[PDB]
């Protein structure tokens, strides 16, 4: 797979170490380089990355500063053929520790905190009108949820209502604009990396409500049933996660200990983790995508 005629990276947006970070840093499997690239104009933690048409988006977040904390409702897009941020549409609402999902063109913005409240709305950005419009919302106020996107249905994972962490699960039906529960998982987790691989939801990762997770579980939408596969090396939370060529990397997290500076690379066909890379410095919270190489 290479995009028009270079490579696919995968891009690292902001996070949180000490403080709120800006860097935007792209890694390429292919010779193992890390490249730092512009800047994001506000730091931003927990924020979600996701790609349409090739550009870059950093969803949502917040800036963690001495200055101040101020939550997130920031939709801006990255082109790597620039080198460029330029701020788009802003959401409804701040959205701190979002999950986000794209289906059809169509960006999602799922849950996320705003001060004390914890979000169950969901809305819908369309790149082609710059406009976000609130959908259905959720049938659960979830923080620090993951998100992924299996044949065209938008899923919602694990994550914090404000009181319990959550191993309850839900998926939404745009054509119907209605949310279902699907069997919860097996573990309690936030702050997972959620995302999809061949015909499976993957959770890796998060935070129980006492200790970070390495285990990583699976659904298969076919049997409606979750299977854990092989543990990470690391314990992580509040990770990155991508599918690169087949193959689940995450990035960073917090350990209990450390923040990760930790890459791990999961190979489905023997099962296992291995670690490839480390990020330049060890930071948690970050938003992940893959997209063409810059100039
Ligand atoms: C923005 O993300 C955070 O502040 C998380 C920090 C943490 O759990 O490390 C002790
Ligand atoms: C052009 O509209 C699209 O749906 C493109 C999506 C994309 O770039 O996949 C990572
Ligand atoms: C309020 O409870 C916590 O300490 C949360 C820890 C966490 O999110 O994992 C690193």
């Amino acid at each position: 797979r290479g995009s028009h005629m270079v490579g696919r990276l995968i891009y690292t947006a902001g996070g949180y170490f000490r403080q709120s970070l800006s860097y935007l840093e792209a890694y390429n499997p292919s010779n193992g380089s890390w490249l730092r690239l512009a800047d994001l104009q506000v730091p931003r933690s927990g924020l979600a990355g996701c790609v349409v048409g090739g550009l870059l988006y950093a969803v949502g977040g917040r800036n963690n500063s001495p200055d101040g904390n101020t939550d997130s409702s920031a939709l801006d897009c990255y082109n790597p053929m620039t080198n460029q941020w330029s701020p788009c549409a802003s959401m409804s609402v701040p959205r701190n520790r979002i999950g986000v999902g794209v289906i059809d063109g169509h960006i999602y913005a799922v849950g996320g905190s705003h001060g004390c409240i914890h979000h169950s709305s969901v809305e819908r950005y369309e790149p082609e009108r710059d406009e976000w419009h609130l959908v259905a919302p959720m049938l659960t106020r979830r923080i620090g949820v993951g998100v992924a996107v299996l044949n065209r249905l938008l899923y919602a994972v694990g994550g914090f209502d404000g009181t319990n962490r959550l191993n309850s699960a839900e998926c939404y039906y745009p054509e119907r604009n209605e949310w279902r529960m699907i069997t919860p998982m097996n573990t309690i987790r936030s702050g997972a990396g959620v995302c999809v691989l061949h015909n499976c939801i993957y959770a890796a990762g998060g935070y129980d409500g006492q200790d970070q997770l390495n285990s990583v579980e699976r659904y298969d939408v076919e049997t409606e049933t979750w299977t854990f596969v092989a543990p990470m090396r690391h314990h992580r939370s509040a990770l990155g996660i991508t599918v690169h060529q087949g193959k689940i990397y995450v990035l960073g997290g917090y350990d209990g200990h450390t923040f990760l500076d930790s890459v791990e690379c999961y190979d489905p066909d023997s099962d296992t983790w291995s670690e490839v890379t480390r990020m330049t410095s060890g930071r948690s919270g970050v938003g992940v995508a893959v997209t063409m190489e810059p100039c």
